[PDB]
């Protein structure tokens, strides 16, 4: 090797890295192969404790379920006066709104109109959907991102619309670019550690616009439901909140206002759309990937279900396998590696630490969710991760893909009713036909800075 002469060396060419949440993830892995299941990244002067494995996690999140239930601040939310919901409040604005919000999503005050009959309904009419795609060759990234939004659209102010709506249109279009800015991957520049778009100029700006038209828009339809509030007749989330709100007149100043309607509002439109919408996706690839998997799902729905009902939330206990594979979608791809970050409420002894009030914790849930011991081969896609040696459904302590203790996810079983129903519907009318051969299908996800989002993929949604 003697290569012609010239210059000093240059920069470095092509070597500049976008982070996704999962590279993030195994950087966290590797690093609790050094220190331990609890270590401490320095961002500078700014502490981070990740809590890595199933013992840590669970000691925490649950032993000292109280103490390791605060959000902490995010400054961008808070210029949009964010913290006035569930997902970024805290103390008791936080526990008073979600408990709220819980009861309501478990038809408390919401009317006859079960949840599970709003998803029912939405349901039906993906699968009409998936029928005007006519067998031909589709991305189903639209049709399923729909579904979800249309059922937190049924849930808060009791309309569903059609897939071509202009509202429904502008309201989703919204939510995409939030996601979009929101979720988009980091980069390391000087010593700087950063999201990307906080370099792209119009990216705080649009986020704080479609947030304000989003708040805007459900302000519009909460003045429309002030019409006819009725003590005896609430329908929906608008309706539960203005009766609470009225029960806490005379106790001011209440966490129940206007503007903590409009933000937890938000809050369920973006925590349950997006999340639910990639899982279905994903799901529908591992499924074009496993056509063994595919088959004895659909096997399943034809001996509990048949085909002349929709599917129901009494069918699960009856599908150990189905139930399995939805789990196993969940685990597998490991949604949101590192949960949403928390911190502590209070000065906390934990083991050998002493972590003060407002530290950053970082959950590893890829950590519990891949825990080679409980699921051996936790890289393979395999519905026996949850399934015993007999074949019967098989729960694990381990599944924790809506997170764990007092801020699990306040939507788990709204999110566990949309993907049963939804994916077994799909499954009881339609055969999945991939243009891709299986064996050639690629299922690596794409590099995203919150989330595990899969690749771009086409099927065929073939009647039966
Ligand atoms: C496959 C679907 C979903 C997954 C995997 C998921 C997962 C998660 C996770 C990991 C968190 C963070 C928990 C933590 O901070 O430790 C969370 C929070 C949250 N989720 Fe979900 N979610 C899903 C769907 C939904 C749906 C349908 C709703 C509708 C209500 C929803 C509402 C929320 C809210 C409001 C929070 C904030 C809770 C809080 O800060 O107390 N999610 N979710
Ligand atoms: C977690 C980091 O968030 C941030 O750093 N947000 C911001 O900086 C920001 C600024 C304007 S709006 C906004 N975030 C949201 O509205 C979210 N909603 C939900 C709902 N479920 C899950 C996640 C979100 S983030």
């Amino acid at each position: 090797g003697k290569l012609p002469p010239g210059p000093t060396p240059l920069p470095v060419i092509g070597n500049i890295l976008q982070i996704g949440i999962k590279d993030i993830s195994k950087s966290l892995t590797n690093l609790s192969k050094v220190y331990g299941p609890v270590f401490t990244l320095y961002f500078g002067l700014k502490p981070i404790v990740v809590l890595h494995g199933y013992e840590a996690v669970k000691e925490a999140l649950i032993d000292l379920g109280e103490e390791f239930s605060g959000r902490g601040i995010f400054p961008l939310a808070e210029r949009a006066n964010r913290g006035f919901g569930i997902v970024f409040s805290n103390g008791k604005k936080w526990k008073e709104i979600r408990r709220f919000s819980l009861m309501t999503l478990r038809n408390f005050g919401m009317g006859k109109r079960s949840i599970e009959d709003r998803v029912q309904e939405e349901a039906r009419c993906l699968v009409e959907e998936l029928r005007k795609t006519k067998a031909s060759p589709c991305d189903p990234t639209f049709i399923l991102g729909c579904a979800p939004c249309n059922v937190i659209c049924s849930i808060i102010f009791h309309k569903r619309f059609d897939y071509k709506d202009q509202q429904f249109l502008n309201l989703m279009e919204k939510l995409n670019e939030n996601i979009k800015i929101l979720s988009s991957p980091w980069i390391q520049i000087c010593n700087n550690f950063s999201p990307i778009i906080d370099y792209f100029p119009g990216t705080h700006n649009k986020l704080l616009k479609n947030v304000a038209f989003m708040k805007s828009y459900i302000l519009e339809k909460v003045k429309e439901h002030q019409e006819s509030m009725d003590m005896n007749n609430p329908q929906d989330f608008i309706d539960c909140f203005l009766m609470k709100m009225e029960k806490e007149k005379h106790n001011q100043p209440s966490e129940f206002t206007i503007e903590s309607l409009e933000n937890t509002a938000v809050d369920l439109f973006g925590a349950g759309t997006e999340t639910t919408s990639t899982t279905l996706r994903y799901a529908l690839l591992l499924l074009l990937k496993h056509p063994e998997v595919t088959a004895k799902v659909q096997e399943e729905i034809e001996r509990v279900i048949g085909r002349n009902r929709s599917p129901c939330m009494q069918d699960r206990s009856h599908m150990p396998y189905t139930d399995a594979v939805v789990h196993e979608v969940q685990r597998y791809i490991d949604l949101l590696p590192t949960s949403l970050p928390h911190a502590v409420t209070c000065d906390i002894k934990f083991r050998n630490y002493l972590i003060p009030k407002g530290t950053t914790i970082l959950i590893s849930l890829t950590s519990v969710l891949h825990d080679n011991k409980e699921f051996p081969n936790p890289e393979m896609f395999d519905p026996h991760h949850f399934l015993d040696e007999g074949g019967n459904f098989k729960k694990s302590k381990y599944f924790m893909p809506f997170s764990a203790g007092k801020r699990i996810c306040v939507g788990e079983a709204l999110a566990g009713m949309e993907l049963f129903l939804f994916l077994t519907s799909i499954l009881q009318n339609f055969n999945l036909k991939s243009l891709v051969d299986p064996k050639n299908l690629d299922t690596t996800p794409v590099v995203n800075g919150f989330a595990s989002v899969p690749p771009f993929y086409q099927l065929c949604f073939i009647p039966i």
